[PDB]
């Protein structure tokens, strides 16, 4: 919980096993990475006052994604900005000092109520921590919101994601 | 509102806009695609009698997003499973005959309770149509599952998606 900022060559790191070491949480690696920094992390604040992430992507229009979603009518993914939600949530997981590999478990209501278009410049993600079990199996519960240059444009809420020493049971 | 069954040439089509027509509903191309197959769809039964889609995704180890999440610990990203959940409630108000292009809206609740590994087969996707409007906003909302070779793995629920003839509203 030292660090409260991690640049893009820490969250590659972290994709490749190096930030949490063995067995321990990891993030997808590029092309699945949709973080490029997170620019504030805790374990205090946000709107639950359990902790909170803010963190952010740079668009520009030659990201992979605009080229085929869709053919002449590009647009970034909504499943994409919803899994940096699940990304960022399982960072958290591995911030606080849980072993385990991450697997996003769900979430209640998503909501996409606007759209990233090439054009953009940045995404900003802002994550509340609304919950975390580390007696028994590691989880959290957070809720979280997209927005593009200053418009908030996605929501979610009771995002779940777990931490598992062994990913079998799946 | 004819043909029941489509190739994987028809859903790249499908993609091209050469399907449904120009200005009207498309399926993402490679990559962003998660569908391979429709094998059926049809506007009656399902679990609301209001139609239903069955669609397969063959998996075979050198799926792109394999190598990249995660790095040594290789599992389909749920939000790509979902996103093929969205991908097919608007090819299915596509199928219908309205016109405008797709944008997912949202859904309810989204659970992953299982994992598709490299060395699964084929991801079937089981879609229930639950309500449609045609008049004014064209929005489709439905109920989802995922399996893997015969196990479901995934579920959602109240999965929205709307067509728009112009997207400037987002
Ligand atoms: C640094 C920590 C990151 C952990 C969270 C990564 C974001 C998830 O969306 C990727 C999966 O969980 S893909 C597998 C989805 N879940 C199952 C049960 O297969
Ligand atoms: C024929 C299939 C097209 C209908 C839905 C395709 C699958 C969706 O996941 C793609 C988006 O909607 S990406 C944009 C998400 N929504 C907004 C408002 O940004």
């Amino acid at each position: 919980t030292k660090q409260h900022a991690f640049t893009r060559e820490d969250l590659l790191r972290c994709s490749r096993g190096e930030l949490f070491g063995p067995g321990n949480a990891q993030l997808p690696a590029p092309n699945m990475l949709m973080i490029d920094r997170i620019v504030h992390i805790s374990d205090v604040g946000g709107k639950y006052g359990k902790g909170e992430l803010v963190a952010e992507l740079d668009i520009n229009p030659d990201l992979w994604f605009f080229a085929c979603n869709f053919e002449g009518d590009p647009v970034m993914p909504g499943c994409l900005g919803l899994d940096a939600m699940w990304q960022l949530v399982g960072f958290y997981l591995g911030w606080q000092g849980n072993p385990g590999r991450g697997r996003a478990l769900g979430s209640g209501e998503v909501k996409f109520f606007g759209q990233v278009l090439p054009t953009a410049k940045k995404v900003t993600y802002n994550i509340h921590i609304k919950r975390t079990i580390n007696r028994s199996l590691v989880l959290a519960i957070a809720d979280g919101t997209v927005s593009v240059d200053g418009r908030e444009i996605y929501s979610a809420e009771g995002l779940r994601v777990g931490l598992f020493t062994s990913t079998d049971s799946f």
